[PDB]
């Protein structure tokens, strides 16, 4: 029943865009509606990749491009869960699938301590936001709800789980981390005979 074809189509179309070698601004502008389309209807995500954990948010790898030009990840917030302030170091598109999340961008002062740098955004199902080192890479995100699971679909300009990046305390202390992945197996989204 899952519309896995819609995920195959997104992956193919995004790779097709990347093949034309756009600069990052053009990439983000034209990938924005590709991802909006995908998360416009919540009828394709495997149950395995929608499952919340009680102690921490989960990150299910859905697909990695052969040349690692992007990864697609299902980010699953259990009720009331929140990330620390952190960066990405690559381009980043976030598409809200179900529930909702708050996104607060941060910038640093000369002393290295992080402060909000824009309004807190509420991301609704179907909506897409973009981040990158060029336009602002740092933010804190949280489940908008205290009592339901929220899920956003993330597309990043690398194998994000293998990227060395950092979280930041309010005091400005920088701590390296590698996010890794919650699933040791990926969904097989390619066996068309099963549809
Ligand atoms: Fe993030």
């Amino acid at each position: 029943i899952l519309r896995l074809d819609r995920l195959r189509q997104f992956i193919g179309e995004l790779a097709t865009l990347l093949d034309s070698r756009p600069d990052e601004s053009t990439l983000l502008a034209q990938a924005h509606p590709l991802l909006a389309e995908l998360v416009h209807q919540d009828d394709w995500l495997p149950e395995d990749c929608a499952r919340p954990d009680p102690q921490r948010y989960q990150q299910y790898l859905l697909h990695v491009d052969s040349r690692q030009r992007f990864s697609v990840v299902s980010f699953v917030w259990g009720p009331g869960q929140i990330t620390p302030v952190h960066d990405h170091r690559v381009w980043c598109l976030i598409g809200m699938l179900r529930g909702a999340e708050y996104s607060q961008p941060y910038a640093f002062d000369a002393g290295g301590r992080p402060h909000p740098s824009g309004a807190r955004r509420r991301l609704e199902p179907g909506e897409v936001e973009a981040l990158s080192p060029r336009i602002g890479d740092v933010h804190q995100v949280s489940n908008a709800f205290s009592d339901r699971t929220s899920i956003s679909i993330h597309v990043y300009g690398a194998n994000i789980g293998a990227v060395r990046r950092a979280v930041f305390s309010a005091e400005g202390e920088e701590k390296p981390f590698i996010s890794g992945y919650s699933n040791s197996r990926l969904p097989n989204i390619w066996d068309l005979s099963k549809e």
